């Protein structure tokens, strides 16, 4: 009478999985807009240094955009590649000096650049009709440091939130979790666009980030702990796919409405009516049942029988654990790094999340010349991964979810090694390849999120799965610096630390044990011999 047997009983991906499937996916996709970043809210146009002069001329006689930019705005490429043009004012008197529009400044110094040059006060003019948050508080030219500021702090918040917020999730139930995380997402998203100033946005967004991860995480596990053994693959990838569409949704939506402030509140209210639909999905029974609250466990098996409209099995009376479990099993991270096995695993995965990130961001990085259209670039973005999230599902359940894993670091590996050694000069042929190492890295992500969490055991999984992802966030903080650091020592020096990081990536992720059709454990000491 273990829960799996019951659950297969019942059914494994009847009714009620798939009716708790949908609602879980409309959770993922509420996670990207948290995750994509600042692309979309801190997209930084071009910009130039507003004078009162210039209106008065801009009516007098004909004008064009490309023109008044061209012979009103100081020269580029002087002391710098745009630094002069971008926030620097000539600060010559425009009005009361009728001077022809042929030659409206010419005259005066014979010469651009011994002009004088004053302060670029009366704030910015920007190109773009939306407004961003760098257009909001001029954080353009003086105070430009301050988007980094902005984004490594979201990047330190979501870090802080992977250490920390998967306890309360472990010990206090993943429903409980999954709401009040949500919950205080969903306030603080439609707050931030009502903050006044620079400080009281940052502050909301960090606490957003910070309590994200948990929420969408939380989700996960209940899913995957919801599901049959068998379907796991299905319902994690399809979950992941879901979480790519909301991302292409947001694209979308994103060009619809440029405006941050609206486009901030349009996103984070329908979390709200997400919220409203948190009565549908009850407690994971493996939580509840290794938690001993075996009642409320068969009271929950009693109910997706009936949705599921198969008659329950007899024998639910006498559910519990396959042996006599202690009173208490609270988690703990002491418990994390005990068996020598779970240790093992737990830094073999810890390396892999990080090399993962790492990688991804070098990826990123090495690509070509950003197109015209950043909506553009972003859709093929997400585009790409379509393909490769149906690749995953193919091979998962034949292959095993061991080797391909390897294969596809492997493969994101020697992408970077074609990239760096063959000509990286602009070439039809570069961008499929960086089409190709997308592909990988996105195969190496879902891949390792799926083993990671099923390799755990129930009773901790939420908190292993946290602390590995930890690295990831980790990573993609520190990677930028070290991309530049390297670039000083050597031409192409990153290039061959991200090929020898995923070579030895591909390499460690051998040790893992396979999980190819195996129930999930629920005792560490289970998780101990798993291999064996
Ligand atoms: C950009 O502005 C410069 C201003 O110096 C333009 O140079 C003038 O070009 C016109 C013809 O288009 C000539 O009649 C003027 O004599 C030029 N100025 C000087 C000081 O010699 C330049 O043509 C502009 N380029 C564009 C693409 O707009
Ligand atoms: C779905 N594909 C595109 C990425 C899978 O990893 C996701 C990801 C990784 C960890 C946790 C959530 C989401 C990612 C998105 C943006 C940047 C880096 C990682």
């Amino acid at each position: 009478p273990t829960v799996d047997d019951v659950l297969e009983q019942v059914g494994e991906f009847g009714w009620f999985q798939k009716q708790a499937f949908l609602t879980l996916c409309l959770l993922s996709a509420a996670f990207a807009p948290i995750y994509v970043g600042i692309v979309f809210l801190g997209f930084t146009p071009d910009h130039r240094c507003r004078s009162p002069g210039v209106a008065e001329l801009s009516q007098r006689c004909g004008w064009s955009l490309a023109e008044e930019l061209n012979y009103t705005v100081p020269g580029l490429g002087a002391a710098g590649e745009a630094f002069p043009r971008q926030c620097r004012r000539y600060e010559v008197d425009w009005n009361q000096s009728a001077l022809s529009c042929v030659d409206p400044l010419a005259s005066l110094a014979a010469n651009r650049s011994h002009l004088p040059l004053g302060p670029c006060q009366h704030g910015w003019v920007y190109d773009t009709p939306g407004s961003s948050i760098v257009t909001e508080f001029n954080l353009v030219c003086a105070d430009s440091w301050k988007v980094d500021l902005f984004q490594s702090c979201v990047n330190v918040g979501f870090f802080l939130g992977s250490l920390g917020v998967g306890y309360i999730a472990d010990r206090f139930g993943r429903k409980l979790c999954l709401l009040a995380t949500t919950l205080i997402s969903a306030v603080s998203g439609v707050l931030m666009a009502v903050a006044p100033d620079y400080t009281s946005m940052l502050l909301f967004r960090l606490l957003q980030g910070l309590v994200s991860k948990g929420s969408w995480m939380s989700g996960y596990t209940l899913i995957t702990e919801f599901v049959g053994s068998g379907y796991r693959r299905t319902v994690a990838i399809l979950y992941q796919m879901a979480f790519t569409v909301g991302l292409v949704l947001l694209s979308g939506v994103a060009y619809a409405i440029p405006h941050w402030r609206w486009l901030q509140l349009a996103v984070s209210l329908p979390t709200f009516l997400f919220l409203l639909y948190y009565w549908c999905v009850p407690e994971s029974p493996r939580w509840l049942l290794s938690q001993k609250r075996n009642t409320q466990a068969i009271k929950i098996m009693d109910h997706i029988a009936q949705k599921n409209g198969k008659l329950p099995p007899a024998d639910l009376k006498m559910l519990s654990l396959k042996e006599d479990s202690t009173e208490k099993l609270s988690p703990s991270f002491a418990d994390l790094f005990r068996t020598p096995q779970l240790r093992k695993h737990t830094f073999i995965l810890m390396y892999l999340w990080f090399t993962s990130s790492v990688l991804y961001q070098g990826l990123i990085m090495h690509m070509g010349a950003t197109g015209g259209n950043l909506y553009l670039d972003f859709f093929y973005s997400a585009l790409v991964e379509f393909p490769a999230a149906f690749i995953i599902l193919v091979t998962i359940d034949r292959v095993g979810r061991i080797y391909p894993l390897a294969v596809s670091n492997l493969v994101a590996g020697a992408a970077c090694l074609i990239m760096i050694f063959i000509s990286q000069d602009l070439h039809w042929l570069n961008i499929t390849v960086a089409c190709v190492g997308r592909m990988g890295i996105t195969i190496v992500f879902q891949m390792v999120c799926l083993v990671n969490a099923e390799l755990y055991p129930t009773f901790i999984r939420n908190l292993g799965v946290m602390v590995c992802s930890s690295l990831c966030d980790l990573g993609g903080i520190i990677t930028p610096f070290l991309v530049f650091r390297l670039m000083e020592v050597w031409q192409g020096l990153p290039l061959i630390l991200f090929t020898v990081v995923g070579l030895v990536a591909g390499g460690m992720t051998l040790l893992l044990p396979e999980t190819k059709g195996v129930a999930l454990p629920e005792t560490i000491e289970d998780a101990e011999n798993l291999g064996r």
